[PDB]
């Protein structure tokens, strides 16, 4: 949406969830820098009114300061001069046929807008048009079933003249896919499924490729279903529940697919595919333009859905237009953004130990047996997997620093024991199959040895260009929200204790925190209104001992420099 992509080049508005279409969550402004973020003090405070996790982070445009809470979903225009709330909309949801089927808390990630209007994605899959001055429905359209076991809880994006927007149920047997919808009407545009026949997943088998055999090569007729036995792909996850991202010179979005359903994967073999999978897609019709299965015939939950940021930057000496992307199963990846070639893949956390490394060539992880849990089969535990199922990275958002170079990742430092066993489908249950255990990783997150410590988080600053770690601090909870990078040289993100954080972008020393009421599990952003930069966190824990930290919460917390 060439509207949106003007908005995101005014630093004065965070426009989209990620600050500009490329998602890498850094912003232009640098009145808070190095210098002067120790003097950095809460300026003002809101509380949504609802507990439970709040993801997702403010949206502002042209002042207009709009934000997001978990179920029900309610939205609140704010007005910054007085710091009272404009018009707010609460949808009306059915509680007891949603909550249910919502796998991992109620939680919602955030809002977009486009063409005079905030498009608001209800957890029990109605995707809403709100009147962004007025607060007045425009359209809505039903985006799901829940009596499926689908629910939402991503942040729509803005794209063309399309609202685009996925869908959760990976636990729940749901057959994942991607949906355009007018922005104009709702009416749906196209839908692309992750898996199944080519007029579902909009493939084109000449057309799209992949990375095979050290190249880029067409994906061929029947690329999913001969990776399934039988129909089991018809409720086989591939889920879309991560961010979308937008090039718009290319005209392609691109984002991750979820794991294959079931977490018992004896019980589906073949690669699944496209479960677990990057891609990039036509905005205007859905063709896949590329696709990438980064864990074939999952093992693990560990679901591809992490968002893909796109960078510019130099690789064995030629600058390459590359998409990064930091997955769950704890490798970080960059591609070829237009051509979908591998480049690089390497841990970001060395306690990672489920593959010994990405073959190039294949492009496929190669899986140490004695952390497979197919290989040690049904009714068995496997012991001390690393990553635990919830991943290196989940669906906290990376930011990208250019003065630097580096990507910030608010990452896990979590391993597992993990039980698979045989589980049937009935639509509305759950279909999952695994009984699972975590416990802190204990080893040194750039060496991988045992260490003694019992950490279960890492805030880690990471090169893209070959893959290695620059440093990382230990966090004793894991690093659930998205953080933000800025031109005044400063990273910040926010803790499940609360704390809201600011380091150096260079070093990673620490120069500010300051304690929120409640654990942080959403995204820091900044804005400027009347010429003074504003930082903005939501605080209220929830998603995935920590409760004699934190409490339930909901609250705005924005900082500011003192007059
Ligand atoms: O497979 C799915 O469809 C789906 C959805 C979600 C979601 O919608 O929040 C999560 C997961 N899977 C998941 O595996 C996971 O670890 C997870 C963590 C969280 C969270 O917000 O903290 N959501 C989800
Ligand atoms: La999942
Ligand atoms: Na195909």
């Amino acid at each position: 949406n060439s509207e949106v992509e003007k908005l995101t080049k005014n630093p004065a508005n965070w426009a989209t969830w990620g600050g500009n279409y490329h998602g890498t969550r850094y912003s232009e402004l640098k009145q808070i820098n190095t210098s002067n973020v120790k003097n950095l003090q809460p300026a003002w405070t809101f509380s949504t009114g609802v507990l439970r996790g709040h993801e997702g982070g403010p949206l502002v445009v042209n002042d207009v300061m709009y934000i997001h809470t978990p179920f029900p979903n309610t939205v609140y225009a704010i007005d910054q001069k007085t710091q009272a709330v404009i018009w707010e909309y609460t949808p009306q949801q059915d509680a007891d046929v949603t909550i249910p089927v919502m796998c991992c808390d109620t939680v919602n990630r955030g809002l977009a807008y486009g063409d005079g209007k905030i498009f608001l994605q209800q957890s029990d899959t109605v995707l809403t048009a709100l009147d962004a001055k007025t607060g007045k429905r425009v359209w809505s359209v039903q985006n799901g079933d829940p009596k499926l076991g689908m629910t939402n809880t991503q942040a729509p994006l803005v794209v063309k003249d399309k609202v685009i927007t996925g869908i959760s149920g990976g636990e729940f047997g749901v057959r994942g896919f991607l949906a355009a919808y007018n922005i104009r009407t709702g009416e749906l545009d196209w839908k692309g499924y992750s898996m199944g026949p080519d007029a579902d997943t909009l493939i084109n088998p000449t057309k799209t490729t992949t990375w095979k055999d050290g190249k880029v090569q067409p994906v061929g007729k029947d690329s999913s279903t001969s990776t399934w036995e039988g129909d089991q792909w018809k409720i086989g996850g591939g889920t879309t529940w991560g961010w979308y991202s937008y090039d718009p010179e290319l005209n392609l979005v691109y984002y991750g697919s979820g794991n294959p359903s079931t977490w018992n994967p004896a019980q589906r073999p073949g690669d699944n595919k496209w479960s677990m999978s990057l891609w990039a897609r036509n905005a205007d019709t859905g063709e896949v333009k590329w696709v990438y299965q980064m864990t074939p015939h999952d093992e693990w939950d560990y679901d591809g859905i992490n968002e893909v940021a796109l960078v510019d930057q130099e690789i064995k000496g030629q600058m390459r237009k590359t998409a990064v992307h930091f997955d769950r199963n704890g490798f970080g990846y960059t591609l070829d953004r237009v051509t979908g070639e591998l480049l690089v893949a390497e841990k970001f956390d060395k306690a990672v130990n489920w593959a010994s490394h990405v073959d190039m060539k294949s492009g496929r992880p190669q899986v140490v047996s004695q952390y497979s849990t197919e290989y040690n089969g049904e009714d068995v535990n496997t012991e001390g997997v690393c990553p635990a199922a919830l991943g290196s990275k989940n669906q906290q958002p990376v930011s990208y620093s250019p003065q630097t170079g580096y990507f910030y990742i608010s990452g896990n430092h979590v391993c597992m024991d993990y039980e698979p066993f045989e589980v049937e489908y009935t639509a509305g249950q759950p279909y999952v199959g695994a009984t699972l255990s975590m416990f802190p990783a204990g080893k040194d997150v750039i060496t991988g040895k045992e260490d003694g410590s019992n950490n279960l988080g890492q805030f880690t600053a990471w090169d893209a260009t070959t893959g290695k770690i620059i440093w990382s601090n230990k966090e004793q909870f894991s690093v659930w929200s998205g953080s933000l990078a800025t031109a005044g040289g400063v990273v910040f993100y926010g803790t499940l204790e609360g704390y809201l954080k600011a380091v150096d972008a260079k070093t990673g020393k620490e120069l500010y925190r300051f304690k929120t009421p409640s654990g942080i599990i959403g995204n820091v952003n900044t804005w400027e209104y009347e010429g003074k930069q504003y930082v903005g966190v939501l605080s209220g824990v929830g998603g995935w001992s920590l409760s004699s930290y934190t409490k339930l919460g909901g609250t705005l917390t924005v900082f500011a420099l003192p007059n």
